[PDB]
């Protein structure tokens, strides 16, 4: 529970360290960041992915979703109602209005209590999964739109576009909008940058304890678990930090403020909520460590699947026959950093 090996680390790279994305990820894994499932990276003060955000009031959010939550005793299920399209302007009006705005709070822990006490009431609207990017064309460091990781093999060799995985998504938040407990698609890494506005709070379970979270949820949602062997992948399940403490799931929390990146690691369960009107940009990425997580990922069996053949042939040609036949049973040690990190010791 308390073990700092599994606690969320924050990093403050210099501009020189920053310019190389894949290398900095390898560095933060050399320092154990991946054990927590989530890390924060504050960029160098000077760096700026856009001049300013005054000029986006006419951006269209095609499919805003109202987030209806049902439940009690810290277990909840989140349903989506697609609303018809609206602009950033229309969205900010609702968000900053008096029916939807951030309540009064002295500190994080007060706002958290109000979140878990009030998430079933007063359903907010989330401008989620908007295709696009808010970086200017000219930004070369940590550009969510083009990160140059090996994930690029899906598009380059397989010729496949997957929206929000291979491509960036924007998220327009408002108080009490939520992301439920999940790992990424195919258990990829993710990157999330908060462009502006109020903060985003995150909960994280270390990858070494993720199966504990799955067994908690199977047990609390037996119906869901019979229908689909990865029902968390549906992104409808909210579980409170008080339930996690109560059943001995270790977890950590952290708050992302405007201008910060969050990195999620393979098989890092995460959830959270936005404090008020904000905008984030995110996509998935991979390292060589990801490949084993990809091969082994348990997928939604009832409704994103990436073909691993390209990755195994390119990076594990020795193991390919064995893997195709069903014989490869490498076991993942979640503690080990990516091979790319050998240069740091
Ligand atoms: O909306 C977020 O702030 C957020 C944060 C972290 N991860 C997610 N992810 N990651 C993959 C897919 C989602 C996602 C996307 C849309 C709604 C949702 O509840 C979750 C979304
Ligand atoms: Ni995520
Ligand atoms: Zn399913």
């Amino acid at each position: 529970t308390l073990n700092p090996s599994a606690r969320i680390m924050t990093f403050y790279p210099t501009m020189e360290e920053f310019r190389n994305f894949s290398r900095y990820i390898a560095y933060i894994e050399s320092q154990g960041a991946h054990r927590a499932g989530l890390a924060k990276v504050v960029p160098p003060k000077e760096w700026k992915p856009r001049a300013s955000y005054d000029d986006i009031d006419d951006l269209v959010i095609p499919a805003p979703i109202q987030q209806l939550v049902t439940g009690q005793s810290g277990l909840f299920t989140q349903y989506n109602i697609q609303k018809k399209a609206m602009t950033v302007r229309e969205f900010r009006k609702i968000a900053n209005s008096d029916k939807y705005c951030t309540p009064r709070y002295s500190e994080f822990e007060e706002l958290e209590r109000k979140y878990w006490k009030n998430l079933t009431f007063n359903p907010p609207i989330y401008g989620a999964d908007v295709n696009g990017t808010l970086y200017e064309k000219h930004v070369d460091e940590w550009n969510i739109g083009r990160l140059r990781t090996i994930l690029d093999l899906v598009e380059k060799e397989s010729g496949i576009t997957i929206e929000g995985v291979n491509t960036p998504y924007l998220y327009f938040g408002m108080w009490k909008t939520s992301f439920a407990w999940h790992t990424e698609d195919m258990d990829l890494y993710s990157i999330n940058y908060l462009h502006f506005g109020e903060p985003k709070s995150w909960y994280s379970v270390p990858p070494e304890h993720g199966k504990r979270l799955e067994r908690l949820a199977k047990g609390f949602f037996p119906g869901s678990a019979q229908s689909c062997e990865a029902f968390l992948r549906h992104k409808m399940t909210l579980i409170s930090p008080l339930m996690l403490k109560k059943y001995g799931i270790p977890f950590d929390k952290v708050t992302q403020e405007a201008g910060e990146f969050m990195i999620t690691f393979p098989y890092g369960y995460h959830a959270g909520f936005n404090h008020g009107f904000n905008c984030a940009e995110s996509t998935n990425f991979a390292t060589r460590r990801w490949i084993e997580y990809g091969k082994q990922a348990v997928l939604c069996s009832c409704r994103v699947k990436i073909s691993m053949d390209v990755f195994v042939r390119k990076f594990q040609p020795e193991r390919y026959k064995l893997w195709k036949a069903g014989k490869d049973n490498t076991v993942i040690d979640h503690t080990l950093p990516t091979p790319e990190a050998a240069e740091f010791l």
